């Protein structure tokens, strides 16, 4: 057999079956040949294929299959895999190299200590030393991505390797089966129950990793057991729990001194599946006032080791979530109560208001939708006003990259078909990796992309004003035609400048075949 | 409190007493002030500095804590280093710094690029930002050395830090604790442990992370339940298993044909705390024969990623052990048959054959000695010939990198005082950290060096004929005296040109009250 | 052809004729059959075949070619590297790999990332993605460390390399030539020579890169005729111009006040062949006082872009000083006056102060004699004591790290076999690379090596005065007997424990025809 066949043979066999690319010189004698059981997806710049890929990942729970053209392909998708390893997402990122005869001489298209381009935002990169090695750096490649702490990978491949004979040995790494699904020794698993049990006013904290194991439904359990409080970590990436639970009480302000005062008082903080914690400004204090405890459970050696307070457990969140919610006793504490509903913001006839664009998402949409956030400066009430009731209904670019919600909706699309996709964007954000549009025309995938067009990067004026910053350029982009951007795309454009063109828009685009685009007039911060 | 204070508090706090170090310029205002509660094990150069320190945490089963000189130090240490990466070795490598304001205009003793410098030895590698930061970053070089798969790290830190004001809430890093004391979820382990009670002729293989976890116990009761004969992983940096054993088998050839072939017939091959597989020799076949499988429970994602056939589970070695131990049926087969004893090789009374050496320590030695094996053309017959009843009572380089045995073996016998610790070592790969001895000499570490001293590199010239190699230079280390390296560092001489003088030289290092160097006239390769 | 036999013929092409090593089972194949008209050195440890190559390098004036055991030996010879990046040495590192189809298992000595290993500290570090790329790979690394700014560089490869075909078309790497050998544009350079021609109290600072260049002749022509005084660049690797000529000033103190209030008052200070400046204490002040300007010639970019003051001309250090030199004014300012000799200081019939030694050296070696320096603490009066008319007379450990003077000493005895190397090495900093001395009684190569024991790491008791640091552990090195090390390496040995000893000592070794150590009992500071 060739590199090529065992290599595709490997892939199959590890359950993938979609290559996210966009293809070069080096890339063809892979792609070549190309198996009719695969599909290849297509998107227009490297940014938007990793982002694509990476909703896919994240949504599906499962690795998603990179192919990138050499070091420019490579260099141009980083922003995209600074995303990535923030939101542990287990991308098997594959580049093309010069064949082995031209390397030396570096001709064009060398990736030149490959290896080390991507690094340090992936968890394994490797180029390997002979072409009879590549399925076995494939199967490698396949594993980092996929064992906890799950994450994105790369391995460079130089295009002469693939014609070459396979070592007949490597057929062992077909159906290779690893698991990190692993949970805290039975021991000290009785102590951390019996610390939750005796707590008198315990609180839970979950974040990203608990939406990507789907341990959604435990942590639900785990949280009426304790009768306990429920908040998403900060800069949250995916959102891990109902949002109208009566447990509830939404996204941690991202400030070292006010998390510490919202957990005033609760005596044992457990945190699950977030970094401790995701801060954002700088709001220096306590990490915890006195009388609270933190315990924190992370799939993730980095985040225990940097966490600045409480105890940790590295352990699978999925196989944690599951014995916790299953052990704990049920307190006689009354269960708390559901947060109130946000108010309505006065909205006249002209220009929306944020909140009434959540309020009439939340109205329209189905109950199953799934949202994606890259609106910079309205975070805090989209989390407010959108009720999501199962897993995998939020994602927001996990390092704060701008460029991942577009082509991420689109993946998420691609792996939920049944699930209506609303990403909802900022005019700013729009543009990193406005291209992706055209994957989502291609092939039809029903992505809904509303954008919120304020003509400014309106985060950026609230933070010059925490800052103190004045005479700051750059800050305004106004002259962008976001219809005309979607037509350029192939992607149906709606524009709605008031309330009843925004519910009008939004039943065309509910009740369309394809992706739509809908630019909103929003109003200027 | 000063960054100082601060950091010493940190660390006593976190279980670490000792500071095995080699000063200068950078680090004395680290050293200053020395804690009266710490002690510091000086050694001459920095190869012997983390050789004894490894030692020191591999027998102590706990992190040990390094002060090096910036780069020139840090790079004296780093052949160490590659043994400490193979053998999980928990150590945290501080080095100093430049003071900040001279780092820019790279003084003398600045150490350029300073986390780069240990790469890829280094589990994690950081130079904090600021003064304050010093002591979060002391905590997460602390748990990433000590988190599953323990390893070692790296951390430089600015001259003039100390001296600065600490965070006040650095106070939230002291007593932090961080469990990775994980294993497989009920449901995946009851499906294990089902197929080791159906496998009707398994094998066991143990790695050296099994003594690393004190899980040899555990694997002794496994072992009999199963009445399976178990294995030594080849290369093996540690002895996992009672030698003398009924169910013990030996050390693996090195060699990917060779172990196929030991293993066939073998239906269910169980892998604890070892790679798959350390292979040495190039000795090409079959990863596995038809009719077996392979099972590797693995602290260590990149062993399960890189082993090229069988399934895997990351998690950890005691918790597996122990769960395993007990879970499995009792087997109504036989159980295995003692290995006979190795027969006695024909003495003269001259120069000593390496078995004639292995037989008299094996005679001679307390039944809790402790050996290091450095002697690389004799290891087999070592491993066949020394009764090794007790968990930690072997140690071999885990890189094959020389220079590891005889720093380690000081650091060992400082670790375990009541056992009697005795290095055999080369005559060629003792040179190569030769100062460790005067460590032993002042803090009268009373390790016993048993030096084989055949005038050659033997192994060299073995595999010199494997590899049909010839007119090879370098291979002799004819004139050195090693009587007279002992006597120039301190360290009490003994020669032994036949077996007479050998078991009088161990009779009177044995009852010897410091250090003894004994050197062997072994029989020429 | 052979990959061997291709790299072993662009070696001899390429001047390259000797092999500093220490073999291991990845170079078997590279080192057998190995070719008549080399020689190979063997050195125990891996500091000291870099630290012998190294000296051979910097004396020659030409690159030096070593062989190391894949990590673990590149590892042990990182402090060693520390060095050689900081004197431009220039040192082509190569390091066996395990057989290719090996690498992907991490087979026991396989060199993981082995590119990144040495990083930071080679020019270029490299592994060939095939067998018939290794002699290109080759010619590379020898280019790379021989074009300035010169240095050490890396090459690994996997052992099964050699025996492959070479690719025919690699005879064009042969007699490839390649210069440097630049200064700047005569436009730019005329006026420079009008900046000096005017300059009306000129001063002169001279760094490690003249002496490589072997420019010190023009750079007394140069000062002649500017009659300008001339220092030597602080932390001086090596000496650039004759001591006792009547321009010389002397060793520039290593702190920023110190060295602008010496340049006070000099109008323009030329400095050739030195970082700006190699700085070593914290002293600070100004750079330059008001009415010095700088202008620095550096062969090395990164000295250029450092620099906190003055213009910089990054060209070859040879080139430009024979060309200022051949082109400035004869000033007619009066010469520079001669230092005086510096001061008896009284001796008693005991313990020896190193003034003595140093005055005594003087009185007692050949005008020609070459000294190494790495007794750290006396430097300063080292500097003013001997008279070293010629270049090439002196080494000091570039980047401070210990363990280079003792091994280089050799390489340099062996680059210069008619100049008679003493090196002066304290008792702390001989047991670095102690075992070197075994390859100078091994191959005789008649270096002396004068040991200068007062107990304790001198030096750090001054620095720790300086920093005001009590309770520092680890400073002193009692219990010694560096006769007896000699006479285990089998060097000869002689101890001076008065002035009548040490002279008596001096003349012995002196007239010996092989390497000998004088350990000289000195005053304890
Ligand atoms: C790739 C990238 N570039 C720049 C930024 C910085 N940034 C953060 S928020 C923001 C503004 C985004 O504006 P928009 O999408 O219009 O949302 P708004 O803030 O107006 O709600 C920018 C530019 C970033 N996070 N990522
Ligand atoms: C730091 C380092 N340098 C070189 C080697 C290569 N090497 C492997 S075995 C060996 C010979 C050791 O000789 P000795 O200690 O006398 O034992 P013998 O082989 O004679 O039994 C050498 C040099 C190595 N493993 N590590
Ligand atoms: C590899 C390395 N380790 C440690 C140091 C720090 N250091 C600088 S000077 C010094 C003392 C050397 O003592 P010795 O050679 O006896 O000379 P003395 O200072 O007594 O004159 C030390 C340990 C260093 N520069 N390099
Ligand atoms: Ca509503
Ligand atoms: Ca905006
Ligand atoms: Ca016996
Ligand atoms: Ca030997
Ligand atoms: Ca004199
Ligand atoms: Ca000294
Ligand atoms: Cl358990
Ligand atoms: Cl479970
Ligand atoms: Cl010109
Ligand atoms: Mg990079
Ligand atoms: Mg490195």
């Amino acid at each position: 057999a060739s590199v090529h066949g065992t290599t595709y043979e490997l892939l199959r066999r590890q359950g993938i079956d979609t290559v996210f690319g966009n293809p070069g010189t080096n890339e063809l004698p892979f792609l070549k040949d190309f198996p009719e059981d695969f599909r290849y997806i297509l998107a227009l710049q490297e940014a938007c294929v990793v982002g694509i890929a990476d909703g896919y990942a994240q949504a599906s729970r499962k690795p998603a299959f990179i192919n990138l053209h050499s070091a420019a392909g490579t260099g141009n998708a980083m922003g995209a895999l600074s995303n990535a390893w923030n939101s542990h997402s287990p991308l098997i990122v594959t580049a093309g190299q010069q064949t082995r005869a031209m390397i030396g001489v570096e001709a064009l298209l060398t990736n030149v200590d490959a290896a080390n381009l991507p690094r340090p935002l992936v968890k394994w990169s490797y180029e390997p030393a002979s072409a009879a090695e590549v399925p076995h750096a494939m199967s490698r490649a396949i594993h980092m991505a996929s064992m906890a702490p799950q994450g994105p990978v790369y391995l460079s491949v130089p295009y002469d390797d693939w014609d070459k004979d396979a070592d007949p040995q490597s057929h062992h790494l077909f159906d290779r089966h690893v698991s990190s699904s692993v949970r805290l020794n039975d021991q000290d698993l009785d102590i951390l129950v019996k610390a939750l049990n005796s707590a008198s006013n315990p609180a839970i904290v979950l974040g990203p990793d608990v939406d990507a194991a789907n341990a959604n439904a435990d942590c639900v359990m785990l949280a009426e057991r304790l009768k306990a409080p429920v908040w998403v970590a900060p800069s949250a990436p995916r959102c891990p729990f109902p949002t109208r639970h009566p447990c509830f009480r939404g996204l941690m302000p991202a400030g070292i001194a006010a998390i510490s005062q919202l957990l005033e008082g609760h005596d044992v903080v457990l945190v699950i599946g977030a970094p401790v914690f995701r801060y954002h400004q700088y709001d220096p204090g306590q990490y915890l006032k006195p009388g609270t405890r933190l315990i924190s459970v992370t799939c993730d050696p980095l985040e225990a080791a940097r966490a600045p307070m409480g105890d940790a457990i590295v352990a699978d969140i999925g196989a944690m979530a599951s014995a916790l919610a299953n052990l704990v006793e049920e307190s006689s504490r009354q269960l708390p109560t559901a947060a109130p509903e946000p108010a309505k913001v006065d909205q006249d006839a002209g220009r929306l208001h944020p909140e009434t664009v959540f309020d009439t998402l939340n109205d329209m949409a189905p109950e199953n939708a799934i949202y994606l956030n890259e609106s910079t400066s309205t975070t805090a009430q989209m989390w407010q006003r959108l009720n999501m009731r199962n897993p995998g209904s939020y994602y927001f670019c996990a390092a704060g990259g701008l460029g991942f919600a577009l082509p991420a909706a689109i993946g998420v699309q691609l792996a939920e078909p049944e699930r209506q996709v609303i990403a909802v964007i900022g005019d700013g954000s729009a543009n990193y990796s406005i291209s992706a549009l055209w994957t989502a025309a291609q092939y039809n995938i029903p992505t809904i992309f509303v954008i919120m067009n304020n003509g400014t990067y309106g985060a950026l004026r609230w933070f010059a004003g925490v800052l103190e910053a004045e005479n700051v350029p750059g800050l305004d982009v106004p002259g962008i035609d976001f219809r005309a951007l979607a037509k350029g795309y192939g992607v149906q454009a709606l524009k709605a400048d008031n309330l009843e063109q925004l519910k009008g828009s939004l039943q065309e685009a509910l009740s369309a075949k394809g992706p739509v685009l809908i630019e909103v007039s929003t109003v200027s911060p």
